[PDB]
């Protein structure tokens, strides 16, 4: 059992809303296939090496994603940045989570309520297929989406976002207070139910292929999704949101692979762990991207319209298209009860992990909030809570948008940059593996290393100034955000992006010492400051410096 046991949290460790609900649009606003090749490309030669990274320095120095940088006491900024992060992603990630209770709610009936027009948020210009450059919002699935949930029409832009929707707010009260009562005794909460989250997607998940794969149009939608324009790869969009959302399903960046490995056992196995997690993630996410081109290729023939046209570009394709697969299936009801029972479950387990990164690593810094786990819990989630009011508007959408554009972008390339750089340069590739090797019982390979200390910065840095030097303006489908939209995005980003610098100013300020002295204090673990009164410091070497 334990092997069947470990696959089981193996393959659970690698099923969230990030594949099923982001990737999704990503790969339709990116061309099918040309958004592949840039995806397993940065999977594996940044996310895998960061991933194992991860993993290696949480089961080594059991710390959260702040204080594990007791190592290169200069990196607290890069921890603290990542906690931000985790932050600001949870604000969203819990509205998702809403809008699967919400469409739950909605499908307990004989006549699910995105199947035709005739309600009372249809409007006049509702098309219906079977009783008769932009994106189609006209159609009934569509229609429920943005004015039967999101109520989207009542609001004309980020400047007008309204007043909170309040079915919306009862989901999103429930979704807060399911996580406060899954998160306020401890860490410990698997292995108890997440046997069910973990079979239940890759079930759904092949019901839905093989049934989109018998649709009229679904031989369109595969054609599209496995052709590969090549020019689409020379303008670095696809390449920037391949990276982004490579470090965003990984979990990578967010100081929460690091606070669950502070958890593990010494002597477990983290190369293993990190092959079969990525393995699962890109396979699942293949199979997810197979799955929705179908359905959307058959959408494109059910409703007379080029494949590029069907469907919005946004947060809400799968809401889209998931309901109009389902409405083809023989007992729909159950099928969207079931679909959708399934979305609460992978979104309520993945944000359990989301704040957890957040308490813990910000317990591990302070012991007054580990003294008092019920309330600090309370605090995070009441103040996520709030921070997410703001998104269930009626234009909440807008803000949403903003959100999952600005909150780990360019902001997670560069923490997860400052990550590589800090560990391979500063403490030391050679030590990092010595570490390994004391935990593991093997040294890592030369490829790991080379891509701990080389690849994985250059392409981090490569993509981190692409993404700032080729910026677009934020959009969402015809709708344009007004300029100060897109200083407030940037200035979100760089709320996270600038703690490291501020943390290395303060850090060199608060010491005492000589220039030199002050320097080695900084980049010396702190359990050796012994030496520096010694003049032995190995950074200040060139051996330390080229050795690989
Ligand atoms: Cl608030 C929040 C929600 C989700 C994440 C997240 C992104 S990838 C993964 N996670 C979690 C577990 S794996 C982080 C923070
Ligand atoms: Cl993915």
């Amino acid at each position: 059992g334990k092997k069947i046991d470990f696959l089981l949290s193996v393959v659970g460790f690698a099923v969230d809303l990030a594949n099923v609900w982001r990737f999704p649009y990503l790969c339709y606003k990116n061309g099918g296939g040309a958004f592949l090749i840039p995806y397993t490309l940065f999977l594996i030669i940044a996310g895998m090496p960061l991933f194992y990274m991860e993993l290696a320095l949480g089961q080594y120095n059991r710390e959260g994603a702040a204080t594990v940088w007791k190592i290169c006491p200069f990196f607290k900024g890069v921890g603290y940045a990542v906690i931000l992060i985790a932050l600001y992603v949870g604000f969203y990630y819990n509205v998702i989570i809403a809008w699967s209770l919400y469409y739950l709610f909605s499908s307990f009936t004989l006549n699910l309520p995105w199947t035709d027009c005739g309600h009372t948020w249809n409007s006049p210009n509702c098309t219906d297929p079977k009783l008769l450059y932009s994106k189609y919002k006209f159609t009934p699935a569509a229609e429920f989406y943005e004015r039967g949930v999101l109520h989207l029409h009542e609001s004309s832009g980020i400047h007008d976002i309204g007043l909170p929707q309040w079915q919306l707010l009862l989901c999103l009260m429930v979704v807060v207070i399911v996580l406060y009562f899954s998160l306020w005794k401890g860490v410990k909460t698997s292995g108890k139910v997440v046997w069910i989250t973990a079979t239940l997607p890759y079930f759904v998940l092949f019901v839905l292929l093989v049934h989109g794969v018998t649709l009229p149009g679904a031989s369109n939608g595969i054609n599209a999704y496995l052709h590969i324009d090549f020019y689409r790869l020379k303008e670095a969009t696809v390449w920037i949101d391949a990276a982004t959302q490579i470090f965003f399903s990984l979990g990578a960046g967010f100081g929460v692979l690091i606070a669950f490995a502070s958890y593990n056992k010494f002597d477990n196995n983290c190369y293993r762990d990190a092959l079969l997690t990525s393995s699962i993630n890109c396979i699942t996410s293949f199979v997810s991207g197979f799955a929705i081109f179908s359905i959307l290729g058959y959408m494109a023939h059910e409703h007379k319209v080029n494949i590029e046209d069907v469907a919005t570009e946004g947060a809400g394709l799968v809401f889209i298209l998931y309901p109009e697969a389902i409405s083809t299936l023989s007992g729909s009801t159950f099928w969207a009860v079931v679909f959708f029972v399934m979305l609460l479950a992978l979104g309520l387990d993945s944000s359990m992990g989301g704040m957890e990164a957040v308490i813990t690593g910000l317990a591990d810094d302070f012991q007054v909030l580990k003294r008092h786990r019920k309330l600090f819990t309370f605090g995070v989630t009441f103040s996520t809570f709030l921070l997410a009011l703001f998104c269930i508007t009626k234009g909440g959408i807008y803000v949403l948008t903003l959100l999952d554009t600005f909150a780990a972008g360019t902001s997670i390339l560069f923490a997860v940059l400052m990550e590589a750089i800090g560990v391979s340069w500063f403490y030391g590739v050679d030590r990092f593996s010595n570490d390994i090797q004391q935990m593991m019982g093997f040294r890592p390979g030369l490829y790991w290393r080379l891509c701990w200390k080389f690849v994985s910065p250059a392409f981090l840095l490569f993509v981190v100034v692409v993404s700032i030097i080729n910026f677009k303006p934020l959009t969402y489908d015809d709708y344009i955000f007004p300029p100060w939209a897109n200083w407030v995005g940037w200035g979100i980003a760089l709320s996270s992006m600038v703690l490291v610098p501020i943390y290395v100013i303060y850090k060199f300020l608060s010491t005492q010492g000589s220039l030199w002295e002050r320097l080695a204090y900084g980049i010396t673990p702190e359990n050796e400051h012994h030496l520096v009164a010694q003049r032995d410091i190995r950074q200040f070497q060139l051996q330390h410096w080229l050795a690989i």
